[PDB]
DNA sequence: CTTAGTTA
DNA sequence: TAACTAAG
DNA sequence: CTTAGTTA
DNA sequence: TAACTAAG
């Protein structure tokens, strides 16, 4: 089936992603910013044990590395690790928000394309590398020393925009090679639209092959492939309605 | 002095006023109104004894009379009697508010008239009679039976406007007979302005004589007569300033 | 006393 | 939501 | 855990 | 002013 033909494209089979064509991102600070080091709220053993294997997996994957940084933000003591990056966000230069609202994005769907494929990318932000100069920005304490992210982190205010822009650059060629297909991108949520079941299945094969090649990974479990009706961005797409 | 020449004009000497040229006022109700009878909150003996001689004086003066009315509003249990006429006010037809704001009224004072007389009328509203058909509107309980007002009452939403309009009608002739004088009226607060101390003193004599004749009474105690500087409506009038 | 409107 | 504030 | 924004 | 509410 779909899973077997494209082992590289699916998170289930291809391993953790890494966007090989994308240069490691440099994150510019506002002109007056200096590092802020916020103390870690003491964590209960229950929370620590809950979070631990997630931290170990990320270390194993090279997504977290040890560091010493003048920056520090807290992990929430209440599992799965959630970092409060608000004080970092305040010190990072704003970028223009280029991610379209879903209502506007969907206006780009013609009544002519009614065969749909929906993919969502797994651990999307983690596919984007962070330049070593920007890594220390995102440090947190783990017990003893600090760890930090080598990839675009959750909770960082510019992650959705930077990811959406990176994927747009990576999929520019695909769009050109398949000028009849409709591809909607909302950060990590993709909808491919076609006129026929055949166009859709050939399109979908090409999109998966392309994604896998670029280093992105889709969720095989959640994939809606070549259906006349799909869920996308909390809409039900059917009869060309919605 | 001023007090002796005009015994009729001063509250101190002329007795309680009564505007003899003014027809007893009829107070129109809104189209859907019916009487409201609000129970009297029990009054402490302390309050009752405090209020009593005021009530007796008003009865002696014919300003309050006994009655039986389907209307009733409460006197406040916490001296000097204050009637809560809000439920009556809600049922009475609105009139246009014609009393100018003091800021606008004072704009009518030319730099040329800098000799001032200020009078305030004592118990102004009580000078205006209420038509017997409208008297029952304002009834309250006194202990046992009801009493009501035979004159325009305090706390009634249209009293200031109706009084201001009535006094304007009564002083229309005076204005015509003294076209050089400036007369400002703000309900019961009057300012007469003149070019010279002589004009002011002759004007003031005429205004007092006219007021006394019409049945209004000014406070001799508070009167500011023929001064180059006076207090009027919480302003200090001096040098033509304010 | 109750109550319409504002501020905390 | 509670507390004031100004009023009748 | 803290905190910016809304509602009560 | 207190209480929620959604977030990082």
């Amino acid at each position: 089936t779909w899973l077997s033909d494209f082992p590289q494209a699916w998170a289930e089979t291809g391993g953790m992603g890494l966007a090989v064509r994308q240069a490691p991102l440099i994150i510019p600070l506002k002109a007056t910013s200096t590092p802020v080091s916020i103390k870690q709220y003491p964590m209960s053993q229950e929370a620590r044990l809950g979070i631990k294997p997630h931290i170990q997996r990320l270390l194993d994957q090279g997504i977290l590395v040890p560091c010493q940084s003048p920056w520090n933000t807290p992990l929430l003591p209440v599992y799965r690790p959630v970092q409060d990056l608000r004080e970092v966000n305040k010190r990072v230069e704003d970028i223009h928000p280029t991610v379209p609202n879903p209502y506007n994005l969907l206006s780009g769907l013609p009544p002519s394309h009614q065969w749909y494929t929906v993919l969502d990318l797994k651990d999307a932000f983690f596919c984007l590398r962070l330049h070593p100069t920007s890594q220390p920005l995102f440090a947190f304490e783990w017990r003893s020393g600090q760890l930090t992210w080598t990839r675009l982190p959750q909770g960082f205010k510019n992650s959705p925009t930077l990811f959406d822009e990176a994927l747009h650059r990576d999929l520019a060629d695909f769009r050109i090679q398949h000028p009849d297909l409709i591809l909607l991108q909302y950060v990590d949520d993709l909808l491919l639209a076609a006129t026929s079941e055949l166009d859709c299945q050939q399109g979908t094969r090409a999109l998966l092959q392309t994604l896998g090649n670029l280093g992105y990974r889709a969720s095989a479990k959640k994939a809606q492939i070549c259906q006349k009706q799909v869920k996308y961005l909390g809409y039900l797409l059917k009869e060309g309605q919605r």
